[PDB]
C-alpha cells in the first residue's frame, strides 16, 4: 500500500490523521511518554514506542563531551525509535535557556533578567537564532524556552529566568520564539505550532501559568490572585507566544488559588486549548504530575488521571516510564480516560513532529557541530551582556568626577572580589550543572581576563580575591574593579527571604573602596540588599548573570560603549517591603523600574 504519513509532500494534518489511524494504544501512549536519557536504552525506546527523550540539568553523555558526542548520543536513541513498526522519530528536549547551557563550550548568554534590562527584543530574537544553531550543533531538536514567567517577587529562586516584573517587557521578549523556531508565514493562524526546518528547534512557552506570582516567591507554590489579575499580568505573553507559533507549552508546578496547574482542566483545556486555540502539544514539568498530590507521588494513579483529563499531552515522567505507561494503559482500558483524549494528545505531538520536519530529518547534521561556541555567537553574547548592565551609581556626590568610563592606561590597577575571576559565578544557574557551579566550568572570559584583554600593555593589573584595607592603601593603584554577588542557584535552591549577598562581598568592597576609588560590579539573579554596597562604592553596576562573555562588562567599564541598561525590575529598600511592584499602592523603591544611569563611549 501507499503510506500517506511517510509522504513528505502531503499536508501535515493529512499525515497526522493517516499515522494516528494506524496506531495501537501502546504506540499512542508511547508518544505521550518523555523519558530521561539516563533511563533510556535501545530496547526500552523500541519496546515502549517512546515519543521523546530529554536531558535534565547536567544530564550529559560525558563531562566535556564534544558536539559530535552529543549528536552520536541523540542519533543512537533515534535509531532505536526509527526501528519501531511505525518508525516515529523521537523528539529530544533540553533546557537551553541562555544558550545550549548544559554543553561544554556552548556560548552562555545573559540570563533573562539581564535580557529584560536591554529592552531590545531584536537582540533577544538573535540570541534565539544563535541558540537554535548551538542546540542543533548537538543534535537536539527542542529547547525548553522561553520562560515567560512574570516574576512579581524577587525572593523567588527563578526570578532571573523572568525578563521582567512588567508583563509588557515579558511580552516584547517573546521574540525569542521566532528566533529559536524561525519566523511564521504571513498567513499564519495564531496557536498553530511552527518550526522552519532542520536548522531551527521547537520552543516551549513556560511555565503555564502564574509561576511568577507565588506567595512570598516560594517556588512551585500557590499563586493567590483573581482571574482579572491572572489575565492581565501572568497570561498576556502566552497570547504573544500563540501569535508567534510556539510549538509547545510546559505546565507549571505552581497552583492558582489552590488548584494545581497540572490538574487544572479549566485553564489547560478551557483556556489554553479551547480559547487561545493552541494546536501544539502541552507538556508536564519534571515529575509535575507526581507533585499534584501531597506527598508527591503518593497517588500516581490519580496523578495520571488528573493530568491527562486536565488536557496535558506529553508527560515528562522522566524516570519511571513503566509505571506511567502501565497506569495510563489501565485507565484507558477501564474507560476512565476516553480514547478521544489519547487521540487528541497524540494528534498534537505528531502535529509538532511533522510540522518541524522531524520525519524528514530525524538524524543530526554533522556539519552543524562547529556552530557550538561559534565566535559570532560569542560576539552576540558579549553585546547582550554589555547591553544588560545597569549603572546604578557613577560618583559619590553630584560634584565628583564620574568614575566610569575608566581609562585603559594607568600605571597599576586592582581587580578584586569573589566574582572577578569566576566563570561559573558569572553564568549562574543552568550552566553545565543544573545548579550552576563554581570556577572554570566551560569556555569563557572572566571579568579579570576581560580586564587584562582590554587595558593598555603598560597597565599593570593586580588580582587579589579578598585583599585587606592595608594591601589596597599600600598598593599604588589608580582604581579598582571589585566584583561580588550571589552564588549560582536554580529553582527552590534559589528561594531566599533575606536577599543579602554572601560574605565576603560587602567587606571586600568596603576594604577596597576605602583605599582607592572603585567600580563595584554586582553579579546577581535579582535585586539584593544594596545600600551598604552603594555607600562604599564610587560607581556600582548591576551586571545580573552576564554569561560566558565577560568582556561585555569591560566594554562598558572602559567606555568602548556607553551604559544603556535600565532596570527591568523594581529595586527594593528592604525585603519586608515585598512583594512590591510598579503600580502598587505603597510603592517605595530604592530604584524604580526603568532606572539606569548612562555613559557615553570614549
Ligand atoms: C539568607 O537566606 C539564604 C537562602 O536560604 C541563605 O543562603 C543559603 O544558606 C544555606 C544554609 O546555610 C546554604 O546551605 C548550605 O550549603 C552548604 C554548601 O555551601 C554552599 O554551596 C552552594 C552550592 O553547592 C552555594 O550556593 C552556597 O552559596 C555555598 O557555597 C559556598 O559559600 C561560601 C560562603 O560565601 C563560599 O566561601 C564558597 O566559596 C562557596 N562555594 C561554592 C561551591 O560556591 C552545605 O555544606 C550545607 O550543608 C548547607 O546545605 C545555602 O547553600 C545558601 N545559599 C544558597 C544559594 O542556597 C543565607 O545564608 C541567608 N543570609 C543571611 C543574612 O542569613
Ligand atoms: C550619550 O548617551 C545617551 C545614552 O543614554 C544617548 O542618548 C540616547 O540614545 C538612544 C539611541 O541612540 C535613544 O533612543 C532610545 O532607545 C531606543 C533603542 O533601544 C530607541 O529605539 C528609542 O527610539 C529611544 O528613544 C535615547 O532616547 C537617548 N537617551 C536620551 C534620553 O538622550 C546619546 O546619543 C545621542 O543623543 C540621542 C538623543 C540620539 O539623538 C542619539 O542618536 C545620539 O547619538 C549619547 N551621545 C552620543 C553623542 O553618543
Ligand atoms: C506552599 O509552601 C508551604 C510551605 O512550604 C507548603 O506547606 C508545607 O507543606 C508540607 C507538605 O508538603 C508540610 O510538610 C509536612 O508537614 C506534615 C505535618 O506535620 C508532616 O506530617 C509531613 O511529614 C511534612 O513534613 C509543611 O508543614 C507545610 N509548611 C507549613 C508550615 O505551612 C504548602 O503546601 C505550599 N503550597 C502549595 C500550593 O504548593
Ligand atoms: C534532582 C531532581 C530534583 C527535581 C526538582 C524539580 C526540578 C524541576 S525542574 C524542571 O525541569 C524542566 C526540564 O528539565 C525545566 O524545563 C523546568 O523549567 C523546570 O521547572
Amino acid at each position: 500500500d501507499y503510506v500517506l504519513y511517510k509522504d513528505a509532500t502531503k499536508p501535515v494534518e493529512d499525515r497526522v490523521a493517516d499515522l494516528l489511524g494506524r496506531m495501537t494504544l501502546a504506540e499512542k501512549i508511547g508518544q505521550m511518554t518523555q523519558i530521561e536519557r539516563l533511563v533510556a536504552t535501545p530496547d526500552v525506546l523500541r519496546d515502549n514506542f517512546i515519543g521523546s527523550l530529554l536531558s535534565g540539568g547536567g544530564s550529559v553523555p560525558r563531562k566535556g563531551a564534544t558536539a559530535k558526542e552529543w549528536q552520536d548520543m541523540v542519533d543512537g536513541f533515534q535509531k532505536a525509535c526509527m526501528s519501531t513498526r511505525l518508525g516515529i522519530p523521537m523528539i529530544y528536549g533540553i533546557d537551553a535557556v541562555h544558550g545550549q547551557n548544559n554543553v561544554y563550550g556552548a556560548t552562555i548568554f545573559p540570563h533573562n533578567v539581564g535580557l529584560g534590562a536591554t529592552r531590545d527584543p531584536y537582540l533577544v530574537k538573535r540570541i534565539g537564532e544563535a541558540t537554535a544553531l548551538e542546540v542543533r550543533a548537538t543534535g537536539i531538536q527542542y529547547a525548553f524556552a522561553p520562560c515567560i514567567a512574570v516574576c512579581r517577587d524577587p525572593r523567588w529562586g527563578r526570578c532571573y529566568e523572568s525578563y521582567s516584573e512588567d508583563r509588557r517587557i515579558v511580552q516584547s521578549m517573546t521574540e525569542l520564539i521566532p528566533g529559536l523556531q524561525g519566523d511564521v508565514p504571513k498567513d499564519f493562524t495564531s496557536g498553530m505550532p511552527f518550526v522552519a526546518g532542520k536548522n531551527k528547534v521547537a520552543a516551549c512557552a513556560k511555565h503555564f501559568v502564574g509561576d511568577g506570582g507565588t506567595v512570598d516567591g516560594i517556588n512551585e507554590n500557590n499563586t493567590i490572585i483573581n482571574r482579572e489579575g491572572l489575565m492581565n499580568i501572568h497570561m498576556p505573553a502566552y497570547k504573544n507566544a500563540m501569535d508567534k507559533g510556539v510549538s509547545t507549552v510546559m505546565i507549571s508546578y505552581s497552583s492558582w488559588n489552590g488548584v494545581k496547574m497540572h490538574a487544572n482542566q479549566d485553564l489547560v483545556t478551557g483556556y489554553l486549548k479551547d480559547t487561545l486555540k493552541f494546536k501544539g502539544f502541552v507538556i508536564s514539568d519534571w515529575e509535575g504530575i507526581d507533585r499534584i498530590t501531597t506527598p508527591a507521588g503518593s497517588d500516581y494513579s490519580y496523578s495520571v488521571k488528573a493530568s491527562i483529563l486536565a488536557g496535558l499531552d506529553m508527560i515528562m515522567v522522566p524516570n519511571k516510564y513503566q509505571q506511567f505507561i502501565s497506569i495510563l494503559t489501565g485507565h484507558v482500558n477501564g474507560g476512565v480516560i476516553p480514547m478521544s483524549r489519547i487521540d487528541d494528545a497524540v494528534t498534537r505531538i505528531l502535529r509538532v513532529k511533522f510540522t518541524m520536519g522531524l520525519f524528514e530529518n530525524p538524524y543530526a547534521d554533522p556539519a552543524m557541530a562547529e556552530q557550538l561556541g561559534k565566535q559570532e555567537h560569542r560576539d552576540l553574547a558579549r553585546e547582550a551582556a554589555r547591553k544588560s548592565l545597569v549603572l546604578l551609581k557613577n560618583g559619590k556626590t553630584s560634584t565628583d568626577a564620574p568614575l566610569l568610563p575608566l581609562p585603559k592606561k594607568a600605571p597599576k590597577i586592582l581587580v578584586a572580589g569573589s566574582h572577578a575571576d569566576n566563570l561559573g559565578y558569572q553564568c549562574g544557574g543552568w550552566t553545565i550543572e543544573w545548579q550552576g557551579d563554581t570556577g572554570r566550568t566551560t569556555v569563557g572570559t572572566t571579568i579579570l581576563e576581560a580586564v587584562k584583554a582590554a587595558v593598555d600593555p603598560s597597565t599593570v593589573v593586580v588580582f587579589a580575591e579578598n585583599p585587606d584595607a592595608e594591601f589596597v592603601k599600600s598598593g599604588g593603584f589608580s582604581y579598582a574593579i571589585v566584583a561580588v554577588g550571589e552564588h549560582p542557584y536554580t529553582e527552590t535552591k534559589g528561594d531566599n527571604l533575606n536577599l543579602t549577598i554572601p560574605e565576603p562581598g560587602l567587606s571586600t568592597v568596603q576594604a577596597v573602596c576605602g583605599g582607592v576609588r572603585c567600580a563595584t560590579v554586582l553579579i546577581s539573579g535579582r535585586p539584593v540588599v544594596v545600600q551598604p554596597l552603594l555607600a562604599a562604592s564610587d560607581a556600582l553596576v548591576a551586571a545580573w548573570l552576564p554569561g560566558s562573555e565577560g568582556q561585555g562588562v569591560t566594554d562598558a567599564l572602559f567606555g568602548d560603549f556607553g551604559f544603556t541598561g535600565r532596570l527591568p525590575r523594581t529595586w527594593f529598600k528592604s525585603v519586608d517591603q515585598l512583594p512590591m511592584n510598579v503600580g502598587d499602592a505603597h510603592y517605595d523603591p530604592l530604584f524604580r523600574l526603568g532606572y539606569g544611569l548612562t555613559t557615553n563611549a570614549t
